[PDB]
């Protein structure tokens, strides 16, 4: 029986919830009868990535024809579930970025999944603990009364956009969470100037593989079309940003965020969408400019840290795609995990 603290237990039964994992499936409309979650591997998904990129290459350049071979193969290589089909047509950069998520969220499904049925089985030992190791990461509760839970519960209080206004977060755990290497993987950006504590928001399916291999990149199969700012690691400045990248539900109202430690430095701004392949000489970050920010007075400091709390006002910037703020950037060495939040969605609608 565990020794490890109920509240880290929870999250790991959360975390490795084989059938959370399934339910994400059937909401990317795949079909489990044909690909289940066993059949599901790295270079089947590596494989769709390509048939997407090809299919990202007839979309830029212009006929409903040859799209439509383009279009089946990609539902060859991943099974949907619509029986005896004529299955929709992925003709369109919308398409091409919904199918690129659903396979960014395969990828991390294959990696939890495969830790659960790699390794060894003992019974005399508690399913927790195991599932616990295989994480690679010391997960340890933050105390409430903290000077850290304080300041981290005033961000999540701050920070809500009244865009994002049909629910409010309750905050239920704050875990402190060092993966192993990680601090040795960030130490040549660990003095880097503009060094800020930013919210990463997904859901729950992914959060083995996060804790097990960090944040990672997608990979070079992945179309960069179907990433607003290239293939880097997206991070938020408001809570509630990251928040909807939960996809919790009044069916399934707790989720899941992370705060890291983001070595920005010299950040090259923009205001529009930018497929980029590689950041122009001498900067180390994106910033897509929201239209608004934190507010610059009200910067706190926590370990070191900047902590961009301060309530929501106008940035100034006026022809810009993003309401707000946006951090990316494209070695993942640039990123130190900090902590782990549990939060409870009130849905008010
Ligand atoms: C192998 C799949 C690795 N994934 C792919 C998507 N990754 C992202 O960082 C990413 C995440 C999003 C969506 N997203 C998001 O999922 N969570 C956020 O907190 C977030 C904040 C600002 C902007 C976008 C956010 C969009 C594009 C992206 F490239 C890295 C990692 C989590």
């Amino acid at each position: 029986k565990s020794k490890l603290p109920k509240p880290v237990q929870d999250l790991i039964k959360m975390i490795f919830d084989v059938e959370s994992m399934k339910k994400a499936m059937v909401e990317y409309e795949i079909d489990l009868q044909k690909m289940p979650l066993g059949k599901l591997s790295k270079r089947q998904i590596q494989a769709a990535y390509s048939i997407l990129s090809e299919v990202q290459q007839a979309v830029s350049q212009g006929s409903d024809s040859q799209i439509l071979d383009l279009s089946n193969r990609f539902y060859t290589l991943i099974p949907h579930d619509f029986g005896m089909k004529k299955p929709p047509l992925l003709n369109n950069a919308d398409s091409v970025q919904a199918k690129a998520e659903m396979l960014d969220n395969l990828l991390d499904i294959e990696v939890a999944y495969s830790l659960l049925r790699g390794g060894s089985d003992d019974s005399s030992k508690d399913p927790i603990d195991v599932n616990y190791e295989k994480l690679k990461t010391d997960i340890k509760v933050v105390d409430r009364d903290s000077e850290e839970a304080e300041i981290i519960r005033k961000y999540v209080k701050n920070t809500h956009a009244t865009t994002h206004n049909a629910y409010d977060l309750e905050v239920i755990d704050i875990f402190k969470i060092e993966r192993e290497g990680e601090c040795q993987r960030y130490k040549p950006f660990k003095q880097l100037h503009n060094r800020r504590l930013l919210w990463h928001g997904s859901r729950t399916t992914n959060f083995a593989g996060i804790l097990s291999q960090g944040l990672r990149i997608a990979p070079p199969e992945a179309p960069v079309t179907g990433y607003m700012f290239g293939k880097g690691i997206y991070f938020a400045d408001m809570v509630s940003k990251s928040a909807n990248y939960c996809h919790t539900s009044q069916g399934d109202p707790i989720g899941l965020i992370l705060l890291g430690e983001v070595a920005l430095g010299n950040m090259y701004e923009l205001k529009h969408a930018s497929h980029i392949s590689k950041l122009p000489k001498g900067k180390h970050s994106v910033k897509g400019l929201g239209k608004t920010t934190p507010d610059p007075s009200a910067n706190i400091s926590l370990d070191g840290v900047d902590v961009p709390l301060g309530t929501g006002i106008s940035s100034g910037v006026n022809d810009t795609s993003l309401l707000y703020n946006e951090y990316i950037v494209y070695d993942i060495a640039q990123v130190n995990l900090k902590y782990l939040l549990k939060l409870k969605f009130n849905f008010k609608t």
